[PDB]
């Protein structure tokens, strides 16, 4: 509805050309009836042309993605520390539009894949359209974006045979961390759960860069931008994102689209953190590294606004394909700052839509269109839309008495510079010794992780570099997660069959910071969304009837409900055959199904049974309605007494215990620890 | 209409970046103030980006040329003759667009180059965008659309040096002439006055091509497409037309322009001749075949309506540059023949587009639009500017109703090919024996011309063949015009130092056609818009004085008038040092002028007098007003008897004969004849 | 030719596809003598697609040109002034390409129209492709690269009816150059007899901006270009110009390839004027302006060597239309300086030859490769002629052993930026005031020419 202007409706009508002539499209022109195809089919050429042509590059990077409309309302009037208009009035409302994507993966890639994931946001505001294009984790690899080719060639597929799709679990991309230390922080919470959220809805977004706040009379603040989840955090455990990767390729997408449409809209609190200049170098590192955070401890968040999106698109490819985000997109009150992998970015974004564009008007498709006024001298191209009526497009001119004119601190609310901004030295290929501490914060985050949460960074390392083939590269991987923890390097090493090098303790402490947690961020704020899969039968009458009714109690509280049977009929969503344990938050069985748990024509040996297990071993809340559970927890060896294991008769009583289990989300006592 | 609702007004307002942002773009963003400039300088790099990325590819030919917005009205219901929607009622306005062309040079190259002509419209009708791709010439060089990039080679600049532009005075031209006689008959046209017409607006245009007319009952006819000038037909003279280039390289497009803007926007009868489809093969020749023309004696012209050139584009780019014909559109009531020409250019025109726009959606932009719904299953590409509602783009479907249907000739007023064609024998690359005449239609052109037409056609051609540097070639061109005529060759063979072969009379014959002769067509119907220079002096109150009471009864007629004196002031439009006769239909000089026509800083020396000899040695009417008149034309060589050379003291008297001179145009006994 | 690996030789053999498959091409394949033209006919369509794509866009500037192969020879030993190794021994020999050119006209507009021209010059060394990309006259209209869409804009033609062609005689021409007075002074060359030069080969080559030779020790010293015409200057009279334009629209074009094929190639001394760094604002202006010269009085010139064009191309559209320069190409040497026009420019000409070859591979066209071993990680893109053998294409590496090394002052003969530039101050928007004198040096350049 924001693009209605755009939008072509089909619902009626004879087909025509492109050019409104009414034709046919279902047979071609032939000389004679078993005959040759003739040239003149100008109906056959343009439709099969167009089809020949429907294909755009996929972005560089982030390729994988999916994306929705939304508002974002200000909470206050912001002009006391910024001059943007976005943010200068209580309840202020802007349209925006978001895509969400995994970085290293083609366009066809699993959702689930472990990786970073983008966080990208159009707000398009009354001064310009300004774009925030985060990442759900808020340090990145590299310290300068003239190394962005390096690192993405490295996680990328290996160039001669294009192995591996969508991850890092190859020799080239553990070679490059090892060798460029940097890496550490990401890598680190790529390697927790941070690296396979169990939805968009359920992560957060970082700007990652230190930018500038300018207010209208030219003074600066340093700021980070934080989109933090009302949703909560929470993430899959690895073995379960594998198997969703092959079931259900779609499934965050899937997932975002499902919320919307059910009236569940995802929401962010979009918050700063806001330091003055003269602090740039004072909490024991340089904010323009991207490497770094600023604990929560050392400077609090401010909330802005909310984030709300709560419309899908109409067509993918014409919206979220087609959308091209910039960080050059800026209004006047933010700033850049000399992050030296900011800098570069400026460059990057604006030249590659050439690429996926074809062209340099991509700025005037739809989903990049402005809400206000377009004034300016730039003309002609490829594609070019605008029929311009000023006919001397070149300033300074008289012919147009001056027209457009110029705008910035003073005059027509220019965009400008941050006035205090200075440089100063020799032009210099350079790093700041300011950077170098590569292992310091990585060590932060580990030590703000649970006892389980570690396990999994360990397991996830252990993982990866035993699938790297060269000995050397293994080596070199062990001495820089050395530098950052010697029991991380000692864990990792176990699994792979080398020593971990000796103590080096030069980075180690034991400094811990709030929010990085994903197991320690307490209980899910709302459940509405999950998915609870009912295992039933048709071979009972009362396990329809006992689904039923379990259907209706969860459906209240706003739980999305799959009744799962051996075939269709009316009650039941989905049969055992296209059912997994991928699908559901939490998996209840009717006690009329017991018989089930013990083969059939209409699905695999033993589905019923490893649906169960599989969501028990993934630490799901699962249980059995009806009061007859020993058959099925037996047949499972899953405890009654277990944590996260519910049997009850009330099927009231079932639902109050079982909703705590979805909101406590997994319950991590059912995954082993190394001593 | 799709050109207001993105017509772009900026004659208010303050500059913006492409997303709305208000910004400047005078200075660079630089590290101090003698500094280098900054990457993160977004203003800068967006506008170069842009102008980076202003030219697309030219045309491949017809590069050069200009456009126009008019309207076509139906003089009739032509029901009884084609189904086509925009014939189907007296006074039935649809909107146009044209463009005219010349074929060989490139974008820059001079309007008055010796070519063939472009003559390109566009019908945005109420049925779809039906478009005629014509000439101003009516038959083509070549019989066979495979041969199109063998005649362009050879007629564009030899690929070594790419010398020379726009011409045909080169060997490679001649050589391809001389091997492949086709080309006959549109060399005669070229080499005519129809090579360098006076104007777009006083060429006639042809679809060169039989098409069909289709009824609503399935019967058809042929037809030929004539554009008939209502302005008439009047063409320079090739001296004139080689200076021109030089001193006016825009003098078509700027004549077109100007008639538009001063309320003189120029008109065509739209006129057919149709012949039933057993004539194919009935006039002695095949109306399959591109290099032939029906004689008007044969077939006599139908007018269907009137087309009126009265808009000029607001954006050149965007409108001329940009608007892509293809005789691909075509409308429910026409259809195509088996002409093997037409067969290929089908191809051609789909399949340029995209070099040229760079991307599959070129209808979407405004100028290529249709004026009704566009209802189809084309999605995707790059530059997609819609937002396709219906999510099930594919046929047959139920999860759309079915939609859209199928069009054709029994439901949706779908096209439908001519149901009485067929198509019977091998498949064969073999040209037709019924094409093998190559030589007799150019002689039934060339007797058509009056003598001097004849020796200005012998003249265009000795000066072209003249430059030839292959001997060769110059013998094997000989061969060809010999079959001709031999007068031709013997003629042109005396210029070029060569003896003609020995009559052969195969081809030889007496017979001529109306309506192909510029000399031969009469006094012009009307002489508003034709140029009046009027040489004056400041040196004398009443040489200015003179000169502006002819400008008054001149201008009241509807002429241009131009008052020419050593400087500008009131009443004066030009110096001497900026004039030219090229720049004149008809030249006076004013009594008190005299002492300019027997040295100055403000002009050449002798650029008067050369204007007044330069005009009457062209053929233009000229005279001298005041009654002393001996003493200018004795300076000049001109005879006061002379035809189109007048000499009055009375004002009134002077305008009435120069008036009829202006009609006439030319007066071509000024010109030599071979013996 | 230097380019010989690249040629196609048709002088025999039968027509084949583009994938040797021996056909025909003079007649469409037809159902029956008299029928309509089949869409299986492959031959047709291949041979008409590719004539339908022929066409690239022209330059957005300098469109209408000309170019010619050619050697340059040092005359010394130049490591005393410059680390750049083409110049660094007595004969030392580089291929050079050169391509003059108008610059407003599109790519059909005739040689004589009165403007500013184009004189670009690649020399082909061996450490890498080093493009001057000068004009017939040292200064420029302008003291911003920002400012250059406004210039051109206004010089070309009314974008409404796209008049007049190749002309600044018009409205918006003089609107801009009379609001701009930094224009006065390329404004008076291009009036002068230097607007309608005779031939390429009567016409002098500048690089307008100052630049830096730097030396092996990181020293650094201030350069102009002059390549000084041995052939020496002339010009056309305007109303000669004019006609001709009509007459003969490839003057120049032909005066050019006829002078190389008659071996009268013609040759430029390639000359410097050089300056201390501590001179940039000694001579009364800024050495940063580029609307200022230096007078020859101030600083004489250096020769450094023997430019000489001596062959035509073979192919028109693959050598001259095809070549692609960058003020980017820089070699070990050289160096920039801040002037804001050469600083905009360095981001256009990378940016505008997507434009032209519609993919990233532009530098793998024949006359854009150079002549020594390309060692780098870019992959992929349209267009992409080489099969890369290392399948670790990122720096850090340990998997290629850490090739290709880092090159810079110390290693590799890499470029390095001149170590004593420095910048200071706010970051701005801001004109220096040094650049304000628009008039005194046309006035100079004026008082300069002859009564007639
Ligand atoms: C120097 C190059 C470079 C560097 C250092 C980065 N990026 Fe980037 N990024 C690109 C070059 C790029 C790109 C090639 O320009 C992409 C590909 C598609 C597009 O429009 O831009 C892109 C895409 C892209 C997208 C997808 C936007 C969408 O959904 O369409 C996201 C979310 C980011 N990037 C986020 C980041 C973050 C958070 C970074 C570091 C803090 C980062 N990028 C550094
Ligand atoms: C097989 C190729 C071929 C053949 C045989 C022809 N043409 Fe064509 N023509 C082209 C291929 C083409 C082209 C390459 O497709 C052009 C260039 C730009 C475009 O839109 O199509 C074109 C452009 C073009 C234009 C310029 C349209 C404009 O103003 O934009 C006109 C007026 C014609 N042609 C007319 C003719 C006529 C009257 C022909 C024979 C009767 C003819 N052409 C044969
Ligand atoms: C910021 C934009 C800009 C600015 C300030 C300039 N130019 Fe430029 N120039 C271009 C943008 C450009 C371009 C758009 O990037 C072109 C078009 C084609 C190409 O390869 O580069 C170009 C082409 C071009 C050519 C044609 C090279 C060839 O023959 O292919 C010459 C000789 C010059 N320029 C010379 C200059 C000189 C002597 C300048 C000032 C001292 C100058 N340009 C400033
Ligand atoms: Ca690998
Ligand atoms: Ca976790
Ligand atoms: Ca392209
Ligand atoms: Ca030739
Ligand atoms: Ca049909
Ligand atoms: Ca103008
Ligand atoms: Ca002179």
């Amino acid at each position: 509805s924001p693009l209605a202007a755009y939008e072509v409706d089909d619902s009626t009508g004879y087909l025509t050309s492109d050019v409104g002539g009414p034709i046919q499209d279902q047979t071609s022109l032939k000389a004679g009836i078993r005959g040759p195809t003739l040239l003149e089919d100008f109906m056959f050429r343009q439709k099969i042309q167009h089809f020949d042509h429907e294909r755009v590059p996929e972005r560089a990077v982030h390729a994988r993605g999916a994306g929705a409309h939304g508002t974002f309302t200000s909470y206050a009037d912001w002009s006391n520390i910024t001059a943007a208009s976005f943010l200068n009035a209580t309840g202020k409302q802007t349209p925006v539009f978001v895509r969400f994507s995994t970085v290293a993966g083609s366009r066809g890639s699993a959702d689930t894949a472990r990786d970073v994931h983008g966080f990208a946001t159009r707000f398009y505001t009354d001064e310009g359209n300004f774009d925030i294009v985060g990442n759900n984790i808020p340090v990145f690899f590299i310290q300068d974006a003239i190394q962005f080719p390096d690192l993405i060639h490295s996680v990328k597929p290996r160039p001669d045979n294009e192995i591996p799709q969508a991850a890092t679990a190859h020799d080239s991309a553990w070679d490059f961390f090892s060798q460029q230390p940097s890496t550490m922080h990401t890598l680190f919470w790529a390697m927790s759960g941070h690296g396979i959220p169990r939805s968009y809805r359920h992560m957060d977004g970082f700007g990652v860069h230190t930018f500038r706040f300018v207010k209208d009379d030219g003074s600066s603040k340093l700021i980070k931008w934080w989109f933090k989840s009302r949703q909560g955090k929470a993430s899959l455990v690895w073995e379960e994102a594998q198997v969703l990767s092959g079931k259900n390729a779609d499934f965050h997408r899937q997932d975002l689209w499902d919320a919307i449409e059910s009236g569940n809209g995802p929401e962010w609190d979009v918050c700063v953190q806001i330091v003055d200049e003269s602090q740039a170098q004072a909490f024991g590192f340089d904010l323009l590294d991207p490497t770094k955070i600023i604990p929560e401890e050392y400077a609090p968040l401010t909330k802005l606004g909310l984030l709300k999106l709560d419309r899908n698109p109409t067509n993918y490819f014409a919206e979220t394909e087609q959308v091209m985000f910039q960080p050059g997109h800026i209004v006047r009150g933010i700033d850049f700052t000399e992050d030296p992998l900011l800098q570069g970015r400026l460059f990057s974004y604006l030249d590659t839509q050439l690429n996926r564009n074809g062209g340099p008007n991509f700025e005037q498709l739809p989903i990049n269109m402005p809400r206000v006024p377009i004034h300016n001298n730039n003309r002609d191209g490829a594609g070019q839309m605008f029929i311009h009526r000023n006919k001397y497009p070149y300033t300074p001119n008289t012919l147009n008495s001056g027209y457009p004119r110029q705008a910035n601190q003073n005059a027509g609310r220019g965009f400008f510079t941050a006035p205090g901004r200075t440089a100063s030295g020799a032009l210099v290929r350079e790093v700041s010794p300011t950077f170098n501490d590569h292992w310091s914060q990585p060590r932060l985050f580990f030590n703000s992780l649970t006892p389980v949460e570690q396990q999994f960074l360990v397991n996830a390392m252990r993982f990866e570099i035993s699938l790297v083939k060269s000995e050397e590269v293994k080596k070199n991987v062990l001495t820089q997660l050395n530098r950052v923890s010697h029991d991380v390097a000692v864990r990792v090493a176990a699994a792979i069959g080398l020593g971990a090098p000796d103590a080096d303790d030069t980075y180690y402490h034991n400094n811990k910071t709030a929010g990085v947690s994903i197991v320690g961020s307490g209980p899910l704020p709302t459940i509405k969304t999950l998915r609870v899969g009912i295992l039933a039968t048709t071979s009972e009458s009362s396990a329809l009837d006992q689904a039923a009714q379990l259907r209706t109690r969860l459906e209240k509280d706003g739980l999305v409900v799959t009744v799962v049977a051996e075939t269709l009929r009316e009650g039941v969503d989905q049969t055992y055959s296209t059912a997994d344990a991928t699908g559901f938050d939490g998996v209840v069985v009717v006690d009329g199904a017991a018989a089930l748990f013990a083969s059939s024509p209409l699905f695999p040996t033993g589905r019923p049974l490893q649906i169960f297990v599989d969501a028990y071993r993934w630490g799901k809340p699962v249980g059995v309605c009806g009061g007859k559970s020993s058959e099925v927890l037996d047949a499972a060896d899953v405890p009654e007494d277990g944590d996260g294991v519910y049997s009850e008769e009330s099927v009231d009583m079932f639902v109050e215990e079982f909703e705590k289990g979805l909101a406590t989300f997994r319950f991590t006592d059912r995954f082993a620890l190394d001593s």
